[PDB]
């Protein structure tokens, strides 16, 4: 009598920490984003809008855990992965990120909703090695 | 998969910031602007209820209503209004968006042209 909802069940489990990109618009820029995910990285809203969410990573962040969120968006499958995340002013955190496509009657992809949390580094040492098993 | 299986859209919906005084539209996606017939700033900063005109139940628009307040998911069958003054069924479905201490900060609305019998049915079924 109530339906199940890939963007609600995605925004629900975000604590207030989530973006909207518009997968339309060229290069999927961020169209919206939680007052919980600018106190969580640091970024003002402003800066953060027209902007591909790859930002948020530095360094030292994992070429292959990014190759899994590329690929997994290319192919338009909803995944999460783990992966070290930078603030604004440069400090890091290990991010659990899930990514949902958004789509049409049509079935095209039309939006994406990013939801982000940080972990504790055991949590993290858990959920990389079990992203690790792939290789 | 009797109000779900068909019920599948998921391009049309906003999200309003429920800090500021009346719950107004912060964002909206591109399938809510053509399913309505609004461009987005005109939509921006306003409460959704300019969905609603004459026809529209207003014992349905309470159902909401309370729903917000009290902070539940409902999904409530209306009639609404476009721009151009066209109506058509929706079955629209509210959550609050809660924070790491449990408070509603957002909220996101999904609506979902439905068909004449189908809402029929919903509307029937509403009043119990
Ligand atoms: C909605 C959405 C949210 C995203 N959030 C993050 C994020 O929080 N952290 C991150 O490192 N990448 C995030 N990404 C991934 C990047 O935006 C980008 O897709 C990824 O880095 C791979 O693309 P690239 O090789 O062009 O950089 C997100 C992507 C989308 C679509
Ligand atoms: C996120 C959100 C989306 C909404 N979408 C619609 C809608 O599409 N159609 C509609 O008739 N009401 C919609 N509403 C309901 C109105 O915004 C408002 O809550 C309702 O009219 C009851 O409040 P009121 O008694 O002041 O009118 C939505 C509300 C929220 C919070």
């Amino acid at each position: 009598e109530d339906p199940d909802y890939s963007l609600v069940k995605a925004l629900q489990m975000a604590q207030q920490n989530f973006v909207i990109t518009d997968a339309s618009l060229p290069d999927n820029p961020i169209v919206y984003a939680s007052r919980g995910f600018l106190t969580l990285t640091g970024y003002s809203l402003d800066q953060i809008l027209g902007r591909n969410c790859r930002f948020l990573q530095g360094p030292e962040t994992d070429p292959r855990a990014v190759d899994k969120i590329r690929n997994a968006i290319t192919k338009g499958v909803d995944t999460s992965v783990c992966l070290l995340n930078y603030r604004q002013d440069g400090t890091t955190f290990w991010n659990l990120f899930f990514v949902a496509g958004l789509r049409d009657s049509k079935g095209n992809i039309v939006n994406y909703v990013g939801v982000q949390s940080k972990v504790s580094e055991d949590y993290a040492k858990l959920l990389v090695n079990e992203q690790n098993i792939e290789y």
